[PDB]
């Protein structure tokens, strides 16, 4: 499994302390289960600004999830996915950050809101990309529907909602299924 996987995760003020937890556990968790295998990973903060958090050569370094994640701060302000998008697929897979030209791309956006900004994302079309959407504000298939332009195709493939932030549990272990 030779893939160079980068979580892109909401840190907007939409978010209670407890739910940015739960975000960030999520990613450890993924990463531990998945530390004996190629997987490589990088993890990027997004809210109005962006914010590289760890790079692919970072994690190879130890592949301490923990120690990797441990001075994250919670930027509390917007929502600018669609630039987060254009940021990781500019300056997050690159070979001179530890991504692997023969690795395959994958990027898990993780959010419980609305965009709030806008732009082109043609940047990351050989991306694969999965979209975690969380919370009341997906409640309606009108809301979840917004989030299919983020995603790869078929959105019923790659846009997973989740009613509340302890369904990761849930998400992680259909995940861990799969692979067998
Ligand atoms: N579906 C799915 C997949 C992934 C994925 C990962 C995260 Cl963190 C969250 C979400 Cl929504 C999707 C992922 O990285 N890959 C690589 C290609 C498709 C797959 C395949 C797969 C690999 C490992 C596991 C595990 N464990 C399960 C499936």
């Amino acid at each position: 499994m030779n893939v160079d996987l980068v979580f892109l995760f909401d840190g907007s003020m939409s978010l209670q302390p407890d739910e940015f937890q739960k975000i960030l556990d999520f990613m450890k968790d993924v990463m531990k289960k998945l530390s004996n295998t190629s997987y490589q990973f990088a993890a990027v903060q997004f809210s109005t600004s962006y914010k590289t958090e760890f790079d692919f050569s970072d994690y190879v370094k130890r592949k301490d999830p923990d120690a990797l994640l441990k001075h994250v701060k919670h930027m509390l302000l917007l929502t600018n996915t669609f630039g987060a998008i254009n940021y990781v697929a500019t300056e997050v897979f690159r070979e001179e950050l530890g991504a692997r030209p023969d690795a395959t791309k994958v990027l898990i956006i993780i959010t419980d809101g609305e965009a709030t900004d806008s732009g082109n994302i043609d940047a990351a079309k050989d991306i694969i990309r999965y979209i975690i959407g969380i919370g009341k504000h997906f409640q309606t298939k009108e809301s979840q529907e917004t989030l299919h332009k983020f995603a790869s195709k078929p959105a019923s493939e790659f846009v997973k909602i989740l009613d509340t932030f302890e369904k990761l549990k849930d998400l992680f272990t259909e995940l861990q299924k799969k692979i067998y």
